Formats: C-alpha cells, sequence, structure tokens
C-alpha cells in the first residue's frame, strides 16, 4: 500500500503542472495563477493522501486491468487528487474558522505573513480547482456528470455538517446539554463520513461504470459506518492516544469539542461528576484538563471504547456480507483492515 | 422592468422553501437547515437583483412565448435567484476579506453578534444551495449539465479575479505602481463582468437552448465590454457621483483601491502630483482625501470619463450590430440602456 502511495503523490507534480496553464492564452492573470500554485502546494502537500489514494486503491479492485490503460489510471490519480483538494479546501476554512495555529505541525495557511483572511479565496480557488480538474480530464467520460454531482453533494453535507457543529460547540459557550449521542452521530456523518468514506469509493465506482442507485446506496451503508467508528475512534485517540505513535498531542477537551468521550461521560457521570465536567471543560491549565481526563477513566470510558471497537468491528464485517455484493468485498475490507488497526 | 422585478423578489419565499426542506427524511439536521435559512434571507435579500432578473427578461426574449409554460417559466426564476446567490456568496466573503462594516446600508452578516468568521461556511452554503436548485429544478432538463459548467466557470473566474485584486492592492501596501490599465481591465474582465453579464445571459442562452460555442464567444464579447464599462463607470460614480441618486458615499480613495480613476490619474500626473497622490491615498482624514479629489479634476478626469463613455457607448453598439445575431438586438440593447443611464 505504502508503494502506491509513492505514485499517488508523484502525480501531484502534473496536477499542478495542468492546473496552473490557463496563463497560455491569458498572461494576465499570471500574477494569480502563481498564487494559485503557492496554495496548491502548501495546502495539497503534506498529509497522509489516504482518502485520494483510495480512490486509485479502488478503481484498481473495480475495473478490468484490460480496461486499466494508461489514461484510465490517469483519470483514476486525478479524481484521487481532487478528493484530496476538496480535503484541502475544508481544511484551510476551517483552520481559519476555529483560529488553529497549525496543521499537520505546520503553520496553518492564513497563519502565514501577507495571507491572512486573503485564505478565504484560497480556499474558494481549491474548491474550484476539483472542477477544472474534472473537466480537463474526465468531460468526454459517462460518469463526468455523476462526479460533478458527487463532489458537489460530498461539499453541501460536509458543510452541513460543519454548520451542526458550529452551531453545537459555540466556541465561547459551554454548554454541555446539547452535546447528546445523536448530535454527536449527525455531526460525524455530515462533516466527516460522507467525504472521507464514501466519496472516495463512489468515485471509483462511477469511474468504474457502476452509477447504480442501489448499489450506491449499500456501498454508503457500509461506508458512513465505518466513517461513524473512524470519527470515535479519532475522538479517543485523541486523548487516550500514545503521542508517540499517533503524530500529535489533543486538544478536544482544551476546545470543548462535542467529543465522543465527552458524550460518552455525560451520558453517565452523576451529578457532581456532571458539574466538575461542566466546571474544567474548555480551558488551557493542564491541571484543569487532566482533571477530566481522570474523570473519564473514572467512568471507565477506555473500556467502554475498547467494547465498542471490537462490537463496531464485528457490525462491519456483518455489514459487508450483507451490502458488499456485486461489489468484490476486498473493497470495504482493505478499508476496514486500516483503519481499525 | 420594475414590475417583473416584484415577480421575481416574489419567488424568493418558494426557492427558501424548497432549499430549507431535505430535513423531511432528516430531522437530524434542522438546526443546520434553521441557520441556512437565516443565511439565504439575510444575504440574498436587499440588492437590486438585476443580474438575476436579467435571465429572466433575456429568457423571455430568447425562447417563444407557447414555449413559455409555468414550468419553463419556474426555472428561469430558479436560475436568475441562482445567479443572486452566487453574488451572495461572493459578497458575504468579499466582506470578511476587506473588513467592511456594511453592506447595502446594513450590518455585514460576518459582522453580526455571534456570527464572525463563521460566516465563512455560511458563505460556501450559499454557493452549494446553487447546485441543489439546479438538480431540483433542471436535472431532466438537457441544458443541466451546460449550466452547472457555467455557474462553476463563473465562480473560478470571480475568484481568480479576487486573488488578482488581492494581489494588486494589498491592504496595508499603497504601491501605486502596479496600477496599470492593463491589470485594472483584467481585474474587471475576471472579478466583475464575466459573472455580472455574461453569465445572466450565457444562462437564459442556455436555457433557451442557444449553447452554441460561437453564439456565445460572441454573447460574451459584447457583454464582457458593457462589463468593463460598467465597473468603469461606478468608479467614476464612487468619487465624483452624486450620493443622493447614487445611494450611498464612497471610499475607494479611503481603500487604495485600483481604480479606474486612480489608474487615469498615474496615467498623467507629473512627477511631483505623482508623490502627492502617493501621499494622500489611503488615509481616512476627508482632508487628505478631499486633495485627491481635487487633482482628479485638476486632471480633467470627470471630463475624459464622459469623454470615455460616450466612446464606450459608440462602441458598444457597433459591437451589438456586428456580434449579436442571430439573438435579438433587444437581448443586449435592454442591458445597455440600463447600464449607460
Ligand atoms: O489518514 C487518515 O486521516 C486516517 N487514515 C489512516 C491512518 O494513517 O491512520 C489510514 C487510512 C486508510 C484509509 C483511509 C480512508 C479514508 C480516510 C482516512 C483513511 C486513513
Ligand atoms: O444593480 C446594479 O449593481 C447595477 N445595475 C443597475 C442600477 O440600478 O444601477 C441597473 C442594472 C440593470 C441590469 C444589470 C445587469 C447586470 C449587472 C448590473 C445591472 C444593473
Amino acid at each position: 500500500y505504502a508503494q502506491e502511495k509513492q505514485d499517488f503523490v508523484q502525480h501531484f507534480s502534473q496536477i499542478v503542472r495542468v492546473l496552473t496553464e490557463d496563463e497560455m492564452g491569458h498572461p494576465e492573470i499570471g500574477d494569480a495563477i502563481a498564487r494559485l500554485k503557492e496554495v496548491l502546494e502548501y495546502n495539497a502537500i503534506g498529509g497522509k493522501y489516504n482518502r485520494g489514494l483510495t480512490v486509485v486503491v479502488a478503481f484498481r479492485e473495480l475495473v478490468e486491468p484490460r480496461k486499466q490503460d494508461a489514461d484510465s489510471l490517469q483519470r483514476a490519480w486525478t479524481v484521487g487528487w481532487c478528493v484530496e483538494l476538496l480535503q484541502a479546501f475544508f481544511l484551510v476554512a476551517d483552520d481559519i474558522m476555529d483560529s488553529s495555529l497549525t496543521r499537520r505541525g505546520q503553520i496553518c495557511w492564513y497563519q502565514k505573513p501577507g495571507v491572512g483572511l486573503d485564505a478565504i479565496n484560497d480556499a474558494n480557488l481549491l474548491e474550484a480547482c476539483i472542477y477544472r480538474l474534472l473537466k480537463l480530464y474526465c468531460r468526454e467520460q459517462p460518469y463526468y456528470l455523476n462526479l460533478i454531482e458527487l463532489f458537489l453533494q460530498s461539499s453541501y453535507q460536509t458543510e452541513i455538517g460543519q454548520t451542526l457543529d458550529l452551531l453545537t460547540a459555540p466556541q465561547g459557550n459551554v454548554d454541555l446539554v446539547r452535546f447528546t449521542e445523536k448530535r454527536y452521530k449527525s455531526i460525524v456523518k455530515y462533516k466527516t463520513a460522507f467525504y472521507s468514506f464514501y466519496l472516495p469509493i463512489a468515485a471509483a465506482m462511477y469511474m468504474a461504470g457502476i452509477d447504480g442507485e442501489k448499489e450506491h446506496a449499500n456501498a454508503k451503508k457500509i461506508l458512513l459506518e465505518m466513517g461513524e467508528f473512524f470519527q470515535i475512534q479519532d475522538d479517543y485517540l485523541d486523548l487516550f492516544g500514545d503521542p508517540s505513535v499517533t503524530g500529535k498531542i489533543g486538544t478536544d477537551i482544551q476546545d470543548n469539542k462535542c467529543s465522543w468521550l465527552v458524550v460518552q461521560c455525560l451520558q453517565r457521570a452523576t451529578p457532581e461528576q456532571y458539574q466538575i465536567l461542566k466546571e474544567n471543560y474548555g480551558q488551557k491549565e493542564a491541571e484543569k484538563v487532566a482533571r477530566v481526563k481522570a474523570l473519564y477513566e473514572e467512568l471507565d470510558l477506555p473500556a467502554v471504547f475498547l467494547q465498542y471497537e471490537e462490537d463496531s468491528y464485528s457490525h462491519i464485517m456483518a455489514l459487508i456480507e450483507q451490502y458488499a455484493a456485486p461489489l468484490p468485498p476486498a473493497v470495504f475490507l482493505g478499508l476496514a483492515r486500516k483503519i481499525y488497526k
């Protein structure tokens, strides 16, 4: 897998070439295109590329190898990068909205000297680049319109999710009462699971000619569920994670996030435990956050997670058995294996 | 005309109804949809509606009246409102980027208590609403894909323009040297003229079945030129405008805008006039701005505008004669009449 991830990053350079070149018939806009190039190179590079890579892996497993000519695979590479650009667009914008300082250990684009709120237009350009690529590489393909609509629906759903999330954790408002499990699962589904798990596989499906509404509804049932586990596990690792094997240290408590952990804690917790979480959930002081962390362990949450994970794992297998056909189960199982590890 | 503008605003209420109702099968997202409703009603209402209205006017003049059934006209109403939503999206975002205080005399959405930078996601939702409407009302139409692509290209071109503009007038940097006429016309074309004049007419064209590349290239030649005059005249009225008949007072000098006025001034101006504009172009003090205003009149700019306008007017007529056919010239002349007045 981590060999294919090399050929994927490899293609970025062509993606950039093809995008930063309508200045050919239009030298007028050269300065703008140069900024676009810089936006792409700062923001589309430096993550794990797993979503876009999933398009390519899925594509191979879905389409005949004798159908996999140089051009087909080229479009697979481009659509996966389209997923990554959709992500880069969300992240640049999300970083501004919640005033983050760093992303991928690195300085947030909007925080760089001389960028600031201009990053809002930068973010929008990242979104537009998706549709320029699709038209450049897929205009003639029969699934063309399908992919445009899929990308657009994924944008809209993520944005609804971001809204839900922003209503839910108004930065400057610690109201633990709106952190229900039902609102949690609703936020994970729209803001994270649709574009992170359904979109990549759906894209490869359409590219492989599988446009059937039932097949997508079935692939969606599996992927949304995998997405829900993914975020739940991420909320768990944020805190109890091993900061060495993860990649950074977590701050969900220090940000009043509607984390899975805190939904669980509140779902339990005597009314004294209620009002001591309602006391430390937000501040930057390591004494106050480690207090809640403690209250979590005291409620055995890490245990109820480890139970949840095993239950979640058997549920997803039951889902693959039931709803994978006639797609090769490998397409879902390859994913499950990498998320649940 | 100002009777049709009534039936257009009238339709907004249905637009909102149809948009704020996927919560039907999805009560989970109710709070998000309510925020969307509030975003639409604050931001899509309160301007002059001329761009969207142009779609409808153009549609009637392009398609047979016996082809104009209740459903056709319904889609015309929706696509025009789609233009308005594309605009509301740009404006909400542009207001944040240059820290404006008011828009349409009213408080900028992002400046309202409790909104702030969340308006970035709000802006994106406005954009997404375009494509939800197009799919809801035009999915089955043969020009469906054409309109998606037209809206997407209009987004991308406006965004390139906004980039060009932001590179050009770095708020915090008064370098009068990058205010060339060529950079000016390049900024007006991408950021303003494509979506303001080409998009509305192009949309009606596609809806009326006129998808021919040459016809659009010809309609584009006229409309881009009309757009250039529109912005140039707007830059002129910003300052020398009569604040009573305009609608508000101008600030282009107080903002270091790459205005037509200042491009002209610099294109003239002895090197003492160079360095006194290079002295007052930006500050808020009414003494320093009225200084430049004076320097403008001293260079007779208002005269060279009045010459420019007449020349521009005959040029556009020559363009309509040449490039309108086989479209009814009324479609372009109705526009010209309202802009040049
Ligand atoms: O990259 C991540 O954010 C998490 N992740 C990891 C990881 O390195 O932890 C592996 C892996 C594999 C496939 C994925 C598909 C969609 C979304 C995330 C994925 C993913
Ligand atoms: O609304 C405006 O910003 C300027 N304007 C006016 C005005 O009331 O000044 C009339 C009018 C008519 C058609 C238009 C088409 C596209 C863009 C702007 C238009 C427009």
